Order: C-alpha cells, then sequence, then structure tokens
C-alpha cells in the first residue's frame, strides 16, 4: 500500500530557486477553460481545463474548488489535486473543522457570501469589504467595495492561437514532473502601489552592506535545513565564488510559504493582503526576481515541487498589515476546540519570558564533579557567575552534554550532585534540574528525535523499544537506493549518523512519525526527564538535521565539503543534511493514507515533531511535571502553524552586527508568520574571529547584542564553548563575565523584567487574539515613512500593542543612528535609567533625526503617551527569577502621560503557570485600566474583562507627571475609602512599610504612586483633584 496515488516522483534532490521557474512555460499545465461545477456549503467547484502553455492541443481535467473561509475576515481558498482526488489533511495549520466551525458561527450571524455563477459560468461570490470575480480561465480579480479598487489579480499568459492561460493556475506535465505554482501582477513598480512583500518566516535579505526586513524583488524557497550561520556552503547558487553571504536565496530552518503584500502604504486607500500557499514539499516564494530569470518584475509567485495545490488569501477583517495576521491566525485558530485561552498559540508559562543562559560544552553540574579539561566549565560556576553579580536570571538550557554519550532521555553521574545518576527526588543526590529550582532557576534540555543506535552493547531503553515495536523510519524507496547499514542494524531501519563536530557523534534511529502509536511513544520518553525536574523543552536538529551524507560512503563518512556542486551534482546521492529524500516515510499530511517518499512532505516533520511533545510529552505527562505543570517548547524548525506546539530560536547564528540586523528582522517577520514567541542566541552561538575561533564576542558586541533582544520574546544568551573534548567555540559569553559591560549589560536585563508583564500580557493578545508580539514598523497606519525605518523600527507592548518603540543600535563601535518616530502621536524617552529618574519632554512623532545620539550604555527605546503599563518590582529590591515571583512583589500601573488627555491599559494576571488551570479551566484575569484628565479631576479606572486569578497582594498605580494631590477618592464594589500621604518616603518603604490605601509623592522620579490593595483591582474609580 506504499504510494496510493500512483504518482512518478521526479525529483528528489534540493531545487534551488535558480532552477525553479514556472514562469518559462514549458511542460507546464495552465487553466485555458471551464465549466460550473457546482457549489455545495461554501465550496464551489470549477471543473477547469488545463493547457500546455507551449502546446495547447494537450489538454486535462480537473476540478478546482473554491471555498469561501471567512466572510468577517475576508478570505478564501483555491485547491486542487493534479494528481488524485481533493483530499483534506489530517495534520497542518489549516484544519477542516476550524473551517467548519468559522462558517458554522458566521452562518448563525446570517453572513452570506452570495456565492452564484453567473449565466456565463463565471463564479462571483462576496465576503465583508470585498467582493470576487473568476472568468471561464480562472482569471481573477478581487476587488474592494468600498472604492472599487482591484486590490489582487492573478496573471494570464498568452499563447499564438489559443486564447488566454490562467498561470493562477499551474502543475508539471506529470509525464515530465511534480511542481505546481500560482502567479499573480505584481505591483512592486507601480508608481502609486509600490507594492511591498513580507514575512517568509526565517529568511534574510542583504542590502548594500545591511539586512533588511522587506522581502521584495527577491526568489525564496523554503527547505527546512541544518543552515549554520545560516549560509551553508552545500547551498550554494551554481559556480558561486569565494564566501557565500546569508541571503535571499537561502533556506532556513523554519517552513513558512506565507506574503503579507502591502501596496499604496501610508495613505488613506492601503491595503494589505496574506498569501499562503498550504504545502510541505519545497516550497517558493518569488516577489519579483529577474536573477536566473526565476522570475520578472510585474509577477510575483508561489510554487512547490510536490502537490497538492491549496492555497489560502487572507485580507483581514480591517485595515493594516497586522489584520492580516490575526484573520491568518484564525484559519489555524483553535476555537473548535472550544480552547478557552489557547485560541491563536499555545501561552507559555511566565519563566519563559526570562533570561536564560546555555552553554553547548558543559561537563558537570557541581564544580566537585567537574573533569579536567582544558577550559572546562561546570554548570554551577555559571550560576554564581550570574548570582553572585546579581544578574535577574532565569535558568539554564543544558545541552547533550548532560546525557549519556548522546542517548537522549537520559543523564550521566556528573550532571547530579551525588556524581551517580538517580530516579528522581533524593535530596542526597539531586539531578541538574533538582539543584536548578533550589537556586529559583527552571531548566530546558536539548531533545532531538535522534535515537542513537550504536550502543556497543550498553543498554539503552529507548532505541531498545522502538526497535521492538518497529515504530522506526524503515530503509525502503521506489528507487531501490542503498542508505547504508550497520553491524547493529535492525537490517530494515533507516540508520543516520548525527555529528556534532570534533568526533562527537553517533548513530541513530529516529521515529517514523506517521504511524500510529509513535507519538504516544514519543512522549513518554519525557517522563524520563520530567520526573528528575525538567521544566520545558528545547527541541533541536528537528529536520532531523543528520550528516551530510552521500550514498555509497560508510554511514559516519561524510562528503567532500565541495560536493555537491553544478558540475559535480548530487544525481539522487545526497541526502541535503536530513534523511536521504527517496526514504519511505508514512504520510505525515494524510494519516492512515500510505507511505511517500519525504521529499513530498520535508517541511513538516519538525512540525509533527513539535506536535507530539506538546500532546503526548507536555500535556498527557503534565503530571509528571514537578514545579510547574504547565510547559513550552523551543524549537529549531518547524511550519506555520508551529504556535500551537510552542516558539522557536532562530538556529546558529553568529557574532557579528549583521546577525544583531538578521535577528530583529527575524523576530519581526517570524511575528507575522504567526510565530510571536521567537528570538535568537544573544551574543551569536558559533564562533566569529577567522584567526582564532576561541575569541569571545566583545563587550560592545555583546551590549548591543542584548539590547536589541531586551524585549524581544526569547532571550537566551546561548553559544558554542570550546572545551578540549569538544574543540569547537568560543571561550566564553556568559554576561558576568563581561567587568566592564556589566552594570549595562545587568540593567538592561533588570529592565526587561520590570516590564515580564508587558511580554506576558502581549503573549496573552496573542493566544487569544492572534497579535504579533512584535509589530513591524508598517503596521503603524497612516505614516508613509514607516517604510523606510522598518529594518531597525519595531513596536509592541500596551493595550493596543504599539505602545513601546525600539530601534537598537545594530552596529559594533556605534554611538549614533538614524531615527524616525511615527506620527500623529508623542514618544517618551525611557530605558533602564528611566524608572528612577523623571521623563524628559515629550518627542513629537514623524521626526526624524539624523545621528540620534546613542551611547554604549544606552539603547533606543520610547513608550507613547496614552500607555499604562504593568510594570513589577522584587519587595526586597534584589533581581530574582520570574519563576520565584510571588503575588507579594508589586505590580504597578504606570501612568504615562496621557494622550488627548487619555492613557489606556491591559495585564493580564495567571498563576505563571505553576498549574494549568488558566487554559484549562478559564482560572485567569484580564484587568483593564484607563486614565482621562478633565479640568481639575484626573480618573483612573479600574476595570476586569474577567477575574478568575485573583491578585494576592497590594497594587499601584504611578502616576508620572502628577505631584501632591489635594484628595485622592476610591471607590470600589467592597471598599470606598480617601486616601491618605503616606509617612513612607522611599519606593522601598512604601513596598514594604506601606498601608494599604496609602499615597507617596516621589520628586525624585516626579511621580505619585497609589498603593491599593488587592481587592480593588478588579473594579476601581480613582479620581484625584
Ligand atoms: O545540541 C548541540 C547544538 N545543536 C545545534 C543547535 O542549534 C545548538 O543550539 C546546540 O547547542
Ligand atoms: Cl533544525
Amino acid at each position: 500500500t506504499d504510494n496510493p496515488d500512483g504518482i512518478d516522483y521526479k525529483t528528489y534532490d534540493y531545487v534551488g530557486v535558480w532552477g525553479f521557474s514556472p514562469l518559462s512555460n514549458t511542460n507546464w499545465f495552465a487553466a485555458g477553460s471551464s465549466t460550473p461545477g457546482g457549489i455545495t456549503d461554501w465550496t464551489a467547484t470549477m471543473n477547469v481545463n488545463f493547457d500546455r502553455i507551449d502546446n495547447p492541443s494537450i489538454t486535462v481535467q480537473h476540478p478546482v474548488q473554491v471555498q469561501v473561509t471567512s466572510y468577517n475576515n475576508n478570505s478564501y481558498r483555491v485547491r486542487f489535486n493534479p494528481d488524485g482526488p481533493i483530499r483534506d489533511v489530517t495534520r497542518g495549520p489549516i484544519l477542516k473543522q476550524q473551517l467548519d466551525w468559522i462558517r458554522t458561527q458566521e452562518l448563525s450571524e446570517g453572513c452570506d457570501p452570495g456565492m452564484t455563477f453567473t449565466s456565463e459560468g463565471f463564479l462571483t461570490f462576496e465576503t465583508k469589504d470585498l467582493s470576487v470575480i473568476i472568468y471561464g480561465n480562472f482569471k481573477t480579480r478581487v476587488t474592494r467595495k468600498s472604492d472599487g479598487k482591484v486590490i489582487m489579480e492573478n496573471d494570464e499568459v498568452g499563447t499564438a492561437s489559443s486564447g488566454n492561460k490562467c498561470r493562477g493556475l499551474m502543475f508539471v506535465d506529470r509525464l515530465y514532473g511534480n511542481a505546481i505554482a500560482s502567479v499573480n501582477k505584481n505591483f512592486r513598480n507601480d508608481a502609486v502601489k509600490q507594492e511591498g512583500f513580507y514575512g517568509a518566516g526565517e529568511v534574510n535579505c542583504k542590502y548594500q552592506d545591511t539586512y533588511i526586513l522587506e522581502r521584495t524583488g527577491i526568489a525564496m524557497t523554503n527547505y527546512n535545513y541544518d543552515n549554520l550561520n545560516y549560509n551553508q556552503w552545500d547551498l550554494r547558487p551554481p559556480h558561486h565564488d569565494g564566501a557565500l553571504n546569508p541571503d535571499y536565496y537561502i533556506p532556513m530552518y523554519y517552513a513558512a510559504p506565507w506574503l503579507i503584500v502591502n501596496g499604496c502604504a501610508g495613505t488613506s486607500e492601503q491595503y494589505s493582503y496574506g498569501w499562503f500557499m498550504d504545502n510541505v514539499s519545497q516550497s517558493y516564494m518569488n516577489t519579483g526576481d529577474t536573477t536566473w530569470n526565476s522570475g520578472q518584475e510585474d509577477l510575483a509567485y508561489m510554487g512547490a515541487q510536490y502537490g497538492p495545490f491549496d492555497q489560502h488569501f487572507v485580507y483581514g477583517a480591517g485595515g493594516g498589515m497586522e489584520c492580516v495576521v490575526t484573520a491568518f491566525s484564525l484559519l489555524q485558530g483553535k476555537e473548535f476546540e472550544n480552547q478557552v485561552l489557547n485560541k491563536r498559540s499555545v501561552m507559555p508559562p511566565k519563566y519563559v519570558f526570562g533570561f536564560f543562559q546555555g552553554v553547548f560544552g558543559t561537563s558537570s553540574l557541581l564544580r566537585a564533579h567537574m573533569p579536567a579539561g582544558e577550559n572546562n566549565i561546570s554548570v554551577e560556576e555559571i550560576v554564581e557567575g550570574y548570582q553572585n553579580n546579581n544578574f535577574p536570571f532565569e535558568g539554564l538550557a543544558v545541552d547533550v552534554d548532560m546525557q549519556d554519550n548522546l542517548r537522549v532521555f537520559t543523564t550521566k553521574g556528573e550532571f547530579w550532585t551525588a556524581n551517580r545518576v538517580g530516579t528522581g527526588g533524593d535530596p542526597n543526590n539531586r539531578s541538574v534540574f533538582e539543584w536548578a529550582h533550589d537556586k529559583g532557576l527552571v531548566c530546558q534540555t536539548n531533545i532531538t528525535c535522534f535515537l542513537r543506535n550504536d550502543n556497543e552493547g550498553q543498554d539503552y531503553e529507548v532505541n531498545q523499544t522502538l526497535r521492538e515495536r518497529q515504530l522506526y523510519t524503515k530503509n525502503d524507496s521506489l528507487t531501490g537506493t542503498d542508505f547504508g547499514m550497520t553491524d547493529d542494524g535492525p537490517s530494515d531501519a533507516y540508520i543516520g549518523h548525527l555529528d556534532y563536530g570534533g568526533g562527537v557523534e553517533c548513530d541513530a534511529l529516529f521515529p517514523d512519525w506517521g504511524r500510529p502509536d509513535v507519538a504516544e511513544w514519543w512522549g513518554n520518553n519525557y517522563k524520563k526527564l520530567f520526573s528528575i525536574g525538567l521544566d520545558f523543552v528545547w527541541q533541536d536538529m528537528t529536520v532531523p538535521a543528520m550528516m551530510p551524507h552521500k550514498i555509497g560512503d560508510d554511514i559516519n563518512v561524510k562528503p567532500d565539503g565541495n560536493w555537491p556542486n553544478a558540475d559535480d551534482p548530487s544525481n539522487g546521492q545526497y541526502n541535503w543534511k536530513t534523511y536521504h529524500p527517496q526514504v519511505l516515510v508514512t504520510d505525515m499530511r494524510y494519516e492512515n493514507h500510505g507511505r511517500e517518499p519525504m521529499v513530498t512532505q520535508r517541511n513538516i516533520h519538525a512540525y509533527t515533531l513539535c506536535e507530539s511533545t506538546r500532546k503526548e510529552g507536555i500535556v498527557e505527562n503534565a503530571d509528571t511535571l514537578t514545579k510547574f505543570r504547565r510547559s513550552y517548547i523551543i524549537s529549531r524548525g518547524g511550519y506555520i502553524g508551529n504556535q500551537h506546539f510552542g516558539g522557536m530560536w532562530v538556529g546558529d547564528n553568529s557574532t557579528t552586527s549583521n546577525y544583531i540586523q538578521m535577528m530583529i528582522a527575524n523576530n519581526i517577520n517570524m511575528n507575522m508568520s504567526c510565530l510571536p514567541l521567537v528570538g535568537s542566541d544573544i551574543g551569536g552561538f558559533t564562533s566569529y574571529d577567522n584567526e582564532n575561533q576561541r575569541t569571545p564576542c566583545t563587550g560592545d558586541l555583546m551590549v548591543r547584542y542584548v539590547q536589541a533582544g531586551c524585549l524581544l520574546p526569547w532571550f537566551r544568551n546561548h553559544y558554542d564553548r570550546w572545551i578540549e573534548s569538544k574543540d569547537h567555540g568560543k571561550d566564553y559569553q556568559e554576561l558576568y563575565m563581561y567587568p566592564n559591560e556589566m552594570d549595562t549589560l545587568r540593567k538592561f536585563v533588570e529592565f526587561r523584567y520590570r516590564w515580564q508583564e508587558v511580554l506576558y500580557t502581549a503573549m496573552y493578545q496573542n493566544a487569544a487574539f492572534g497579535k504579533p508580539i512584535i509589530k513591524a514598523a508598517s503596521m503603524y497606519n497612516n505614516d508613509s515613512n514607516v517604510r523606510r525605518a522598518q529594518n531597525d523600527h519595531f513596536l509592541l507592548g500596551g493595550h493596543d500593542g504599539y505602545r513601546i518603540l525600539c530601534a537598537p543600535v545594530v552596529w559594533e563601535n556605534s554611538t549614533e543612528r538614524e531615527l524616525y518616530l511615527p506620527v500623529l502621536t508623542q514618544w517618551y524617552k525611557f530605558g533602564p535609567d528611566f524608572d528612577t529618574k523623571p521623563l524628559e519632554g515629550a518627542m513629537n512623532g514623524g521626526d526624524r533625526i539624523y545621528n540620534y545620539p546613542v551611547p554604549q550604555s544606552e539603547s533606543p527605546i520610547f513608550v507613547r503617551e496614552g500607555a499604562i503599563l504593568p510594570t513589577r518590582y522584587t519587595l526586597n529590591g534584589e533581581n530574582k527569577s520570574l519563576n520565584t515571583y510571588t503575588d507579594e512583589d508589586p505590580l504597578v500601573f504606570e501612568v504615562f502621560p496621557l494622550g488627548n488627555n487619555r492613557a489606556d491599559g491591559m495585564c493580564y494576571l495567571d498563576d505563571g503557570g505553576v498549574t494549568t488551570n488558566a487554559e484549562d479551566n478559564g482560572k485567569f484575569s484580564v484587568v483593564k485600566v484607563a486614565a482621562e484628565q478633565d479640568g481639575g479631576t484626573e480618573t483612573i479606572t479600574f476595570t476586569n474583562d474577567c477575574y478568575e486569578y485573583v491578585f494576592g497582594g497590594p497594587f499601584y498605580v504611578r502616576v508620572r507627571g502628577a505631584q501632591s494631590p489635594s484628595n485622592i477618592h476610591v471607590s470600589s464594589g467592597a471598599g470606598s475609602q480617601d486616601m491618605k500621604v503616606s509617612s513612607a518616603t522611599s519606593r522601598a518603604a512604601l513596598f514594604n512599610d506601606g498601608e494599604n490605601g496609602d499615597f507617596w509623592v516621589d520628586q525624585e522620579t516626579d511621580s505619585l504612586w497609589l498603593k491599593l490593595p488587592n481587592v480593588v483591582l478588579p473594579d476601581a474609580v480613582i479620581t484625584i483633584t
């Protein structure tokens, strides 16, 4: 029952953008004519006649489904299968059940798209703000009702005499290939529309000497790769000479066949649509690139190596790029599961927003058990360095160093206190994670799906049971390709090789995900790490990142660095650093559908892997977790939709200015691809100094690395550490190892910790409403200058999520930057200094300042007028981990100067993920706040959308720019008292000794502080006279 659909697989190898050319037309079919095929529910069918562009007398018939997916959010969907019947996926971002839920709801509200065919056979329908006509050859024209402006239309190619063929729908003749494609008109060079293409996940793009946000005029591919430094040599163009730089035509770790189009930007007629081709074979997005004749300036396309063809167009409910992102998250939502909290993504435990240090190259938990080796370091020493210098420090990412000789799910004796492996909870022999708990830390460990196979007698229960229950990927293929064999076997198993450099390597077996039982089995292994204290998950080598291998060499032998190349191609022998593309893996896209060669679904392996860890690991064994029941996953690769499993770090970056640039750009682009909780390794993972690899990050690059990343969602300093036993990496990178910059380093980490609720609320808003935490400058509407500023300017936070403006310095040894403040609003310079001094005057939005001064101790960060920001301090004044905070450590609602005599605020509150009752039982609180001025009276109002988590400690209002009132009155459900001046005269005295109902005139920071009881938080009217 392998290969149910009778497909002949024509390509297995990596076909770069340079070899993908649907606009060529040769051997390609495109829609030439149709007749109507009925409408059931909201899915129309058109019976489309496809014609070979370069000889239209050759024609085939395939039905194409046209389904409206949301009336209120203006999204519909084209879908056909060139190779067989149209099939609903059973795994992926877009599920039928969620589409059904959305439709059923909008139908109950009497939404009517009025899908109809005309006399002529043209399908017409309408969404809320748009109307669509699709002609005979499937020519498509999408119009916005309010101004009658055509916002999107697909491409038509002419023939000699056979009429116009719609490249809106294309597939390669199956006598010659398997590729699909879809082409639109591209208005990038229109004088008025100036169309720009955004999104596309982790892709990097250089312009002159700089890494930029926009993705216009370039040819990209998704092909999840083990792409160290984002510029792997085998990923080079044909006949490329000299250094390969990271750039647009190089795949990354995450697969985002997703672009958001933006035209007429910063004007009253702005339009925005998202474009999603839902395919997990190698996929392409060309946004008007003439290089290698892969595209044409005036066309834009998407395509893939394999079928099926299934594509979403998503315009959003209303104005602006951001609205495209939230509508997209809804098609991917879990509303049909009745998720009270996790609608658009899964909420992490709060601790995920803390500062982590990871290291590849620790050799024990405690010093007393650290083996001798040049530059060896213990987990304990890192903890000390951070803790003793009073860093706000959350915990560790313990690498494969911890494992027993690379046996995933195991530990070795050195990573325990008593130097032997225990089964857990013995107060006389604590695991790394347990010991880490007592320091008030939480931990991830590295988990790959590489199940070591060369075991030299030594028993490994995980690889063993996989063999026994036949849950491994078999060594079958439709080509008779010999994947290699060892003396360990099994005979019919795919045996890959894991290689970490410097002779640290092993043979592996892998989970055949598509099988029943594999996910359950996978997930039940995590029991072995949860019961010894493991907090969350660091998913890695996800492709799987297998050692480069050429068919016909021993499993442990990799090819010459230079192979394959254009003169000496792969010709079906290279494994492109994962499974050899021909291996028959059990279908991951369609359950109980059979086996298919991996080439078909490369870009879904990591998704599935994350999926299984989240549902069979983290959720099913939630009981085996120790200190915190909720958990998370930081994954290296995945697909669109991966946000219901957890977040991402952007694999192996390096330690240069360019990589700071890229980090910010990846973060912005990843967010808008519906993956909010993402970030890059702070300081850069790999070595950078070509004369000596062990040279650590400089202090000025680390400062700027820290400052750019300090408000991004995932904040982990991680690096490859040179040790004697693994001789690649840098000497160190930990923040405390930078004595000259230590004070700045630490204060920017404090600053983040004070604004932990700003992060957390932003994440709630993402889980409930799909808003991206990080906003591109171009998401700010009615500004025609944010576009030029979009490489390094980004926003977040507050009630709307556009209250904080960041513009980090992105070059080393630099103390100026060109600053642009978004127009029609005011900004206030802020940062780690400003907690303890008054604000400077207001800065006028719409300002361009060249050479804006940014000394090293500073980053550019502004809080908008009308912002009220939930802010947290420690009661005792010392820096501690977020995960050891209680409600007694103050909440403070910082009221910034009023905008239009108004300010606004939002705080999500829950236990932090100690339990799972916020996402399971709706046990959480949303507090909102407002401030208004009206002559001599200011009114501060607390309301709740719901109050199901009880904030057990006193909270504060910090009014900036106010001093001594004549009276403050508080009104509340069970309270109505006038406030009295506190006999405390310092913030520290107010926190610890101040009375519920005290106020304090802070002259030092020009703020008035109200201390209020915990029970007035869900509802209050505070009036300042
Ligand atoms: O597992 C070792 C190593 N693998 C590659 C990952 O990107 C890196 O973060 C990790 O340290
Ligand atoms: Cl990966």
